[PDB]
């Protein structure tokens, strides 16, 4: 596979959003898979609204702001055959009623391939498909306060993920201990956090956060 991949400069990925006091990352992470696997299908990108799945993936599995799962997103965009966009449907980081609106959708899927549970696959899926859904263990103040470099804590866990977030790519840079690897993850704690928002997690560390233990990407 290549040594780097940017899915941002192929036109993939929409800008940096903020989930706000919600427990929602999940619909920002599901929403950020399937506006790259649209935009591979037609050449457009179009922001999706998470507040739709928050509001109605519920019989899916998802439980609104006190969390949910990206697959549970993926199902409820199949099932419910569409999903509207971020425009018509916007956010407001707290649970509704569903207001689901089919003449405004923007979206579908035909179901969703979860990753073998290996870096070594995630990498593949990242090289071949486009930005990929992941779980990590973000329970850190490490995590809080990153704002440049390869995030790297040793207390991280590779089996208890709390966050749903965004691979966009993956690279390398030098640094002081020589392990210079790591994926490029888009986040949804708005623009502020981290680099841009994104954050250099460290790849190819013994699946450091738990990044590739939940990782998939909707069919489209
Ligand atoms: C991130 O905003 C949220 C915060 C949840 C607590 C308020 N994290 C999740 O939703 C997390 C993401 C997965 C690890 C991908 N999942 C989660 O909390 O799941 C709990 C749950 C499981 C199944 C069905 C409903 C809720």
């Amino acid at each position: 596979a290549p040594r780097s991949v940017d899915w941002r400069e192929k036109g993939y990925v929409t800008p940096v959003k903020n989930q706000g006091q919600c427990g929602s990352c999940w619909a920002f992470s599901a929403t950020g898979a399937l506006e790259g696997q649209m935009f591979r299908k037609t050449g457009r990108l179009i922001s999706l609204s998470e507040q739709n799945l928050v509001d109605c993936s519920g019989p899916q599995g998802n439980e609104g702001c006190n969390g949910g799962l990206m697959d549970y997103a993926f199902q409820y965009v199949q099932d419910n055959g569409g999903l509207d966009s971020e425009e018509s449907y916007p956010y407001e980081a707290t649970e509704e009623s569903c207001k689901y609106n089919p003449k405004y959708s923007v979206a579908n899927d035909a179901g969703f391939v979860d990753i073998p549970k290996q870096e070594k696959a995630l990498m593949k899926a990242v090289a071949t498909v486009g930005p990929i859904s992941v779980a990590i263990d973000a329970g850190h103040e490490s995590f809080l306060f990153y704002k440049e470099g390869i995030y790297f804590e040793p207390d991280c866990s590779s089996e208890d993920m709390d966050h749903g977030v965004l691979v966009v790519g993956y690279g390398f840079e030098s640094t002081e201990s020589d392990n210079n690897k790591y994926w490029l993850v888009k986040n949804s704690w708005g623009e502020e956090w981290g680099m841009g928002g994104y954050v250099k997690m460290a790849k190819d560390r013994r699946n450091h956060c738990g990044i590739a233990s939940a990782a998939s990407y909707p069919t489209v």
